[PDB]
């Protein structure tokens, strides 16, 4: 592979907290959670592999099953490293707090969805300390923990390019917490309708899954986030981190 002054990929950790817990779901659905403990210790040790950032999702918050606003404002505070927070950051007061915890930059989920002119607001106020989380059954958009409807993914796109979204987190539904592999088709896809940064999310289980990401860094794709194959030890964050090194 020859050299170039491309940047390499960037991994993000994920750390998704429901009931004071650090889980990883299957398809996101609410009842398959698996435990890892506590979401500090989680945050700790990637940031003692090397992280240079933390992807942290309130998913209680998210699926409007209360919150965990305090312990993921003590991880944010913990980390010395970059971290990208969200879950339930759906208005002017949600959002305050959000960007209150000090974290690197916010992902808006629903609210894109919902509330399309608030997030075209909040872009424009705010820059690159916002992205949109577009996830996707397919092409459907899904909000609210991933329980409702939202419309279709590249209409989406061409409205927030318009609006001067600065960057895109793309998950795969059908991907996430199944080891399955990532889907790559949807991550060329998405990169050919937007010339803004997009984050890929769901299904990484193995290093020449990164790898294979990795090769789409010079199509648009910028980091990587990762979790079940992380939690369940398909590789240490050292070995993916000199994956896509190199
Ligand atoms: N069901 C899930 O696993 C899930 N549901 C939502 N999310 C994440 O929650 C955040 C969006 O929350 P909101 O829709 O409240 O903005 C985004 O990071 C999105 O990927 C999940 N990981």
């Amino acid at each position: 592979a020859m050299p170039s002054k491309l940047s390499r990929l960037e991994l993000l950790p994920a750390v998704d907290v429901r009931d004071g817990q650090a889980v990883r779901l299957v398809h996101g659905e609410s009842g398959t959670e698996t435990s890892y403990g506590s979401p500090l210790e989680a945050a700790l040790s990637w940031q003692r592999a090397g992280a240079e950032w933390l992807h942290l999702v309130d998913l209680d918050a998210a699926f409007g099953t209360g919150d965990n606003r305090e312990l993921v404002r003590q991880v944010t505070e913990a980390m010395d490293i970059k971290v990208e927070l969200s879950g339930g950051i759906r208005d002017d007061a949600s959002l305050a707090a959000a960007l209150a915890t000090g974290c690197t930059r916010v992902n808006l989920g629903t609210a894109a969805l919902e509330s399309p002119e608030w997030v075209a607001k909040v872009i424009a106020e705010h820059g690159d300390r916002i992205a949109v989380g577009l996830d996707v059954r397919g092409t459907t958009l899904k909000g609210r923990g991933w329980t409702s409807e939202g419309g279709d993914l590249y209409e989406a796109l061409e409205r927030l390019d318009k609006e001067g979204c600065a960057r895109y987190v793309v998950t795969d539904i059908a991907k996430d917490g199944t080891l399955q592999g990532p889907n790559l088709e949807l991550l060329r896809n998405v990169c050919a309708a937007t010339d803004r940064p997009v984050v890929a999310s769901g299904g990484v289980s193995s290093l020449d899954d990164l790898r294979a990401i990795a090769e789409l860094v010079p199509l648009g794709v910028e980091g990587s986030i990762v979790g079940k194959a992380l939690y369940a030890k398909a590789f240490t964050l050292e070995e993916a981190l000199e994956a896509v090194a190199q």
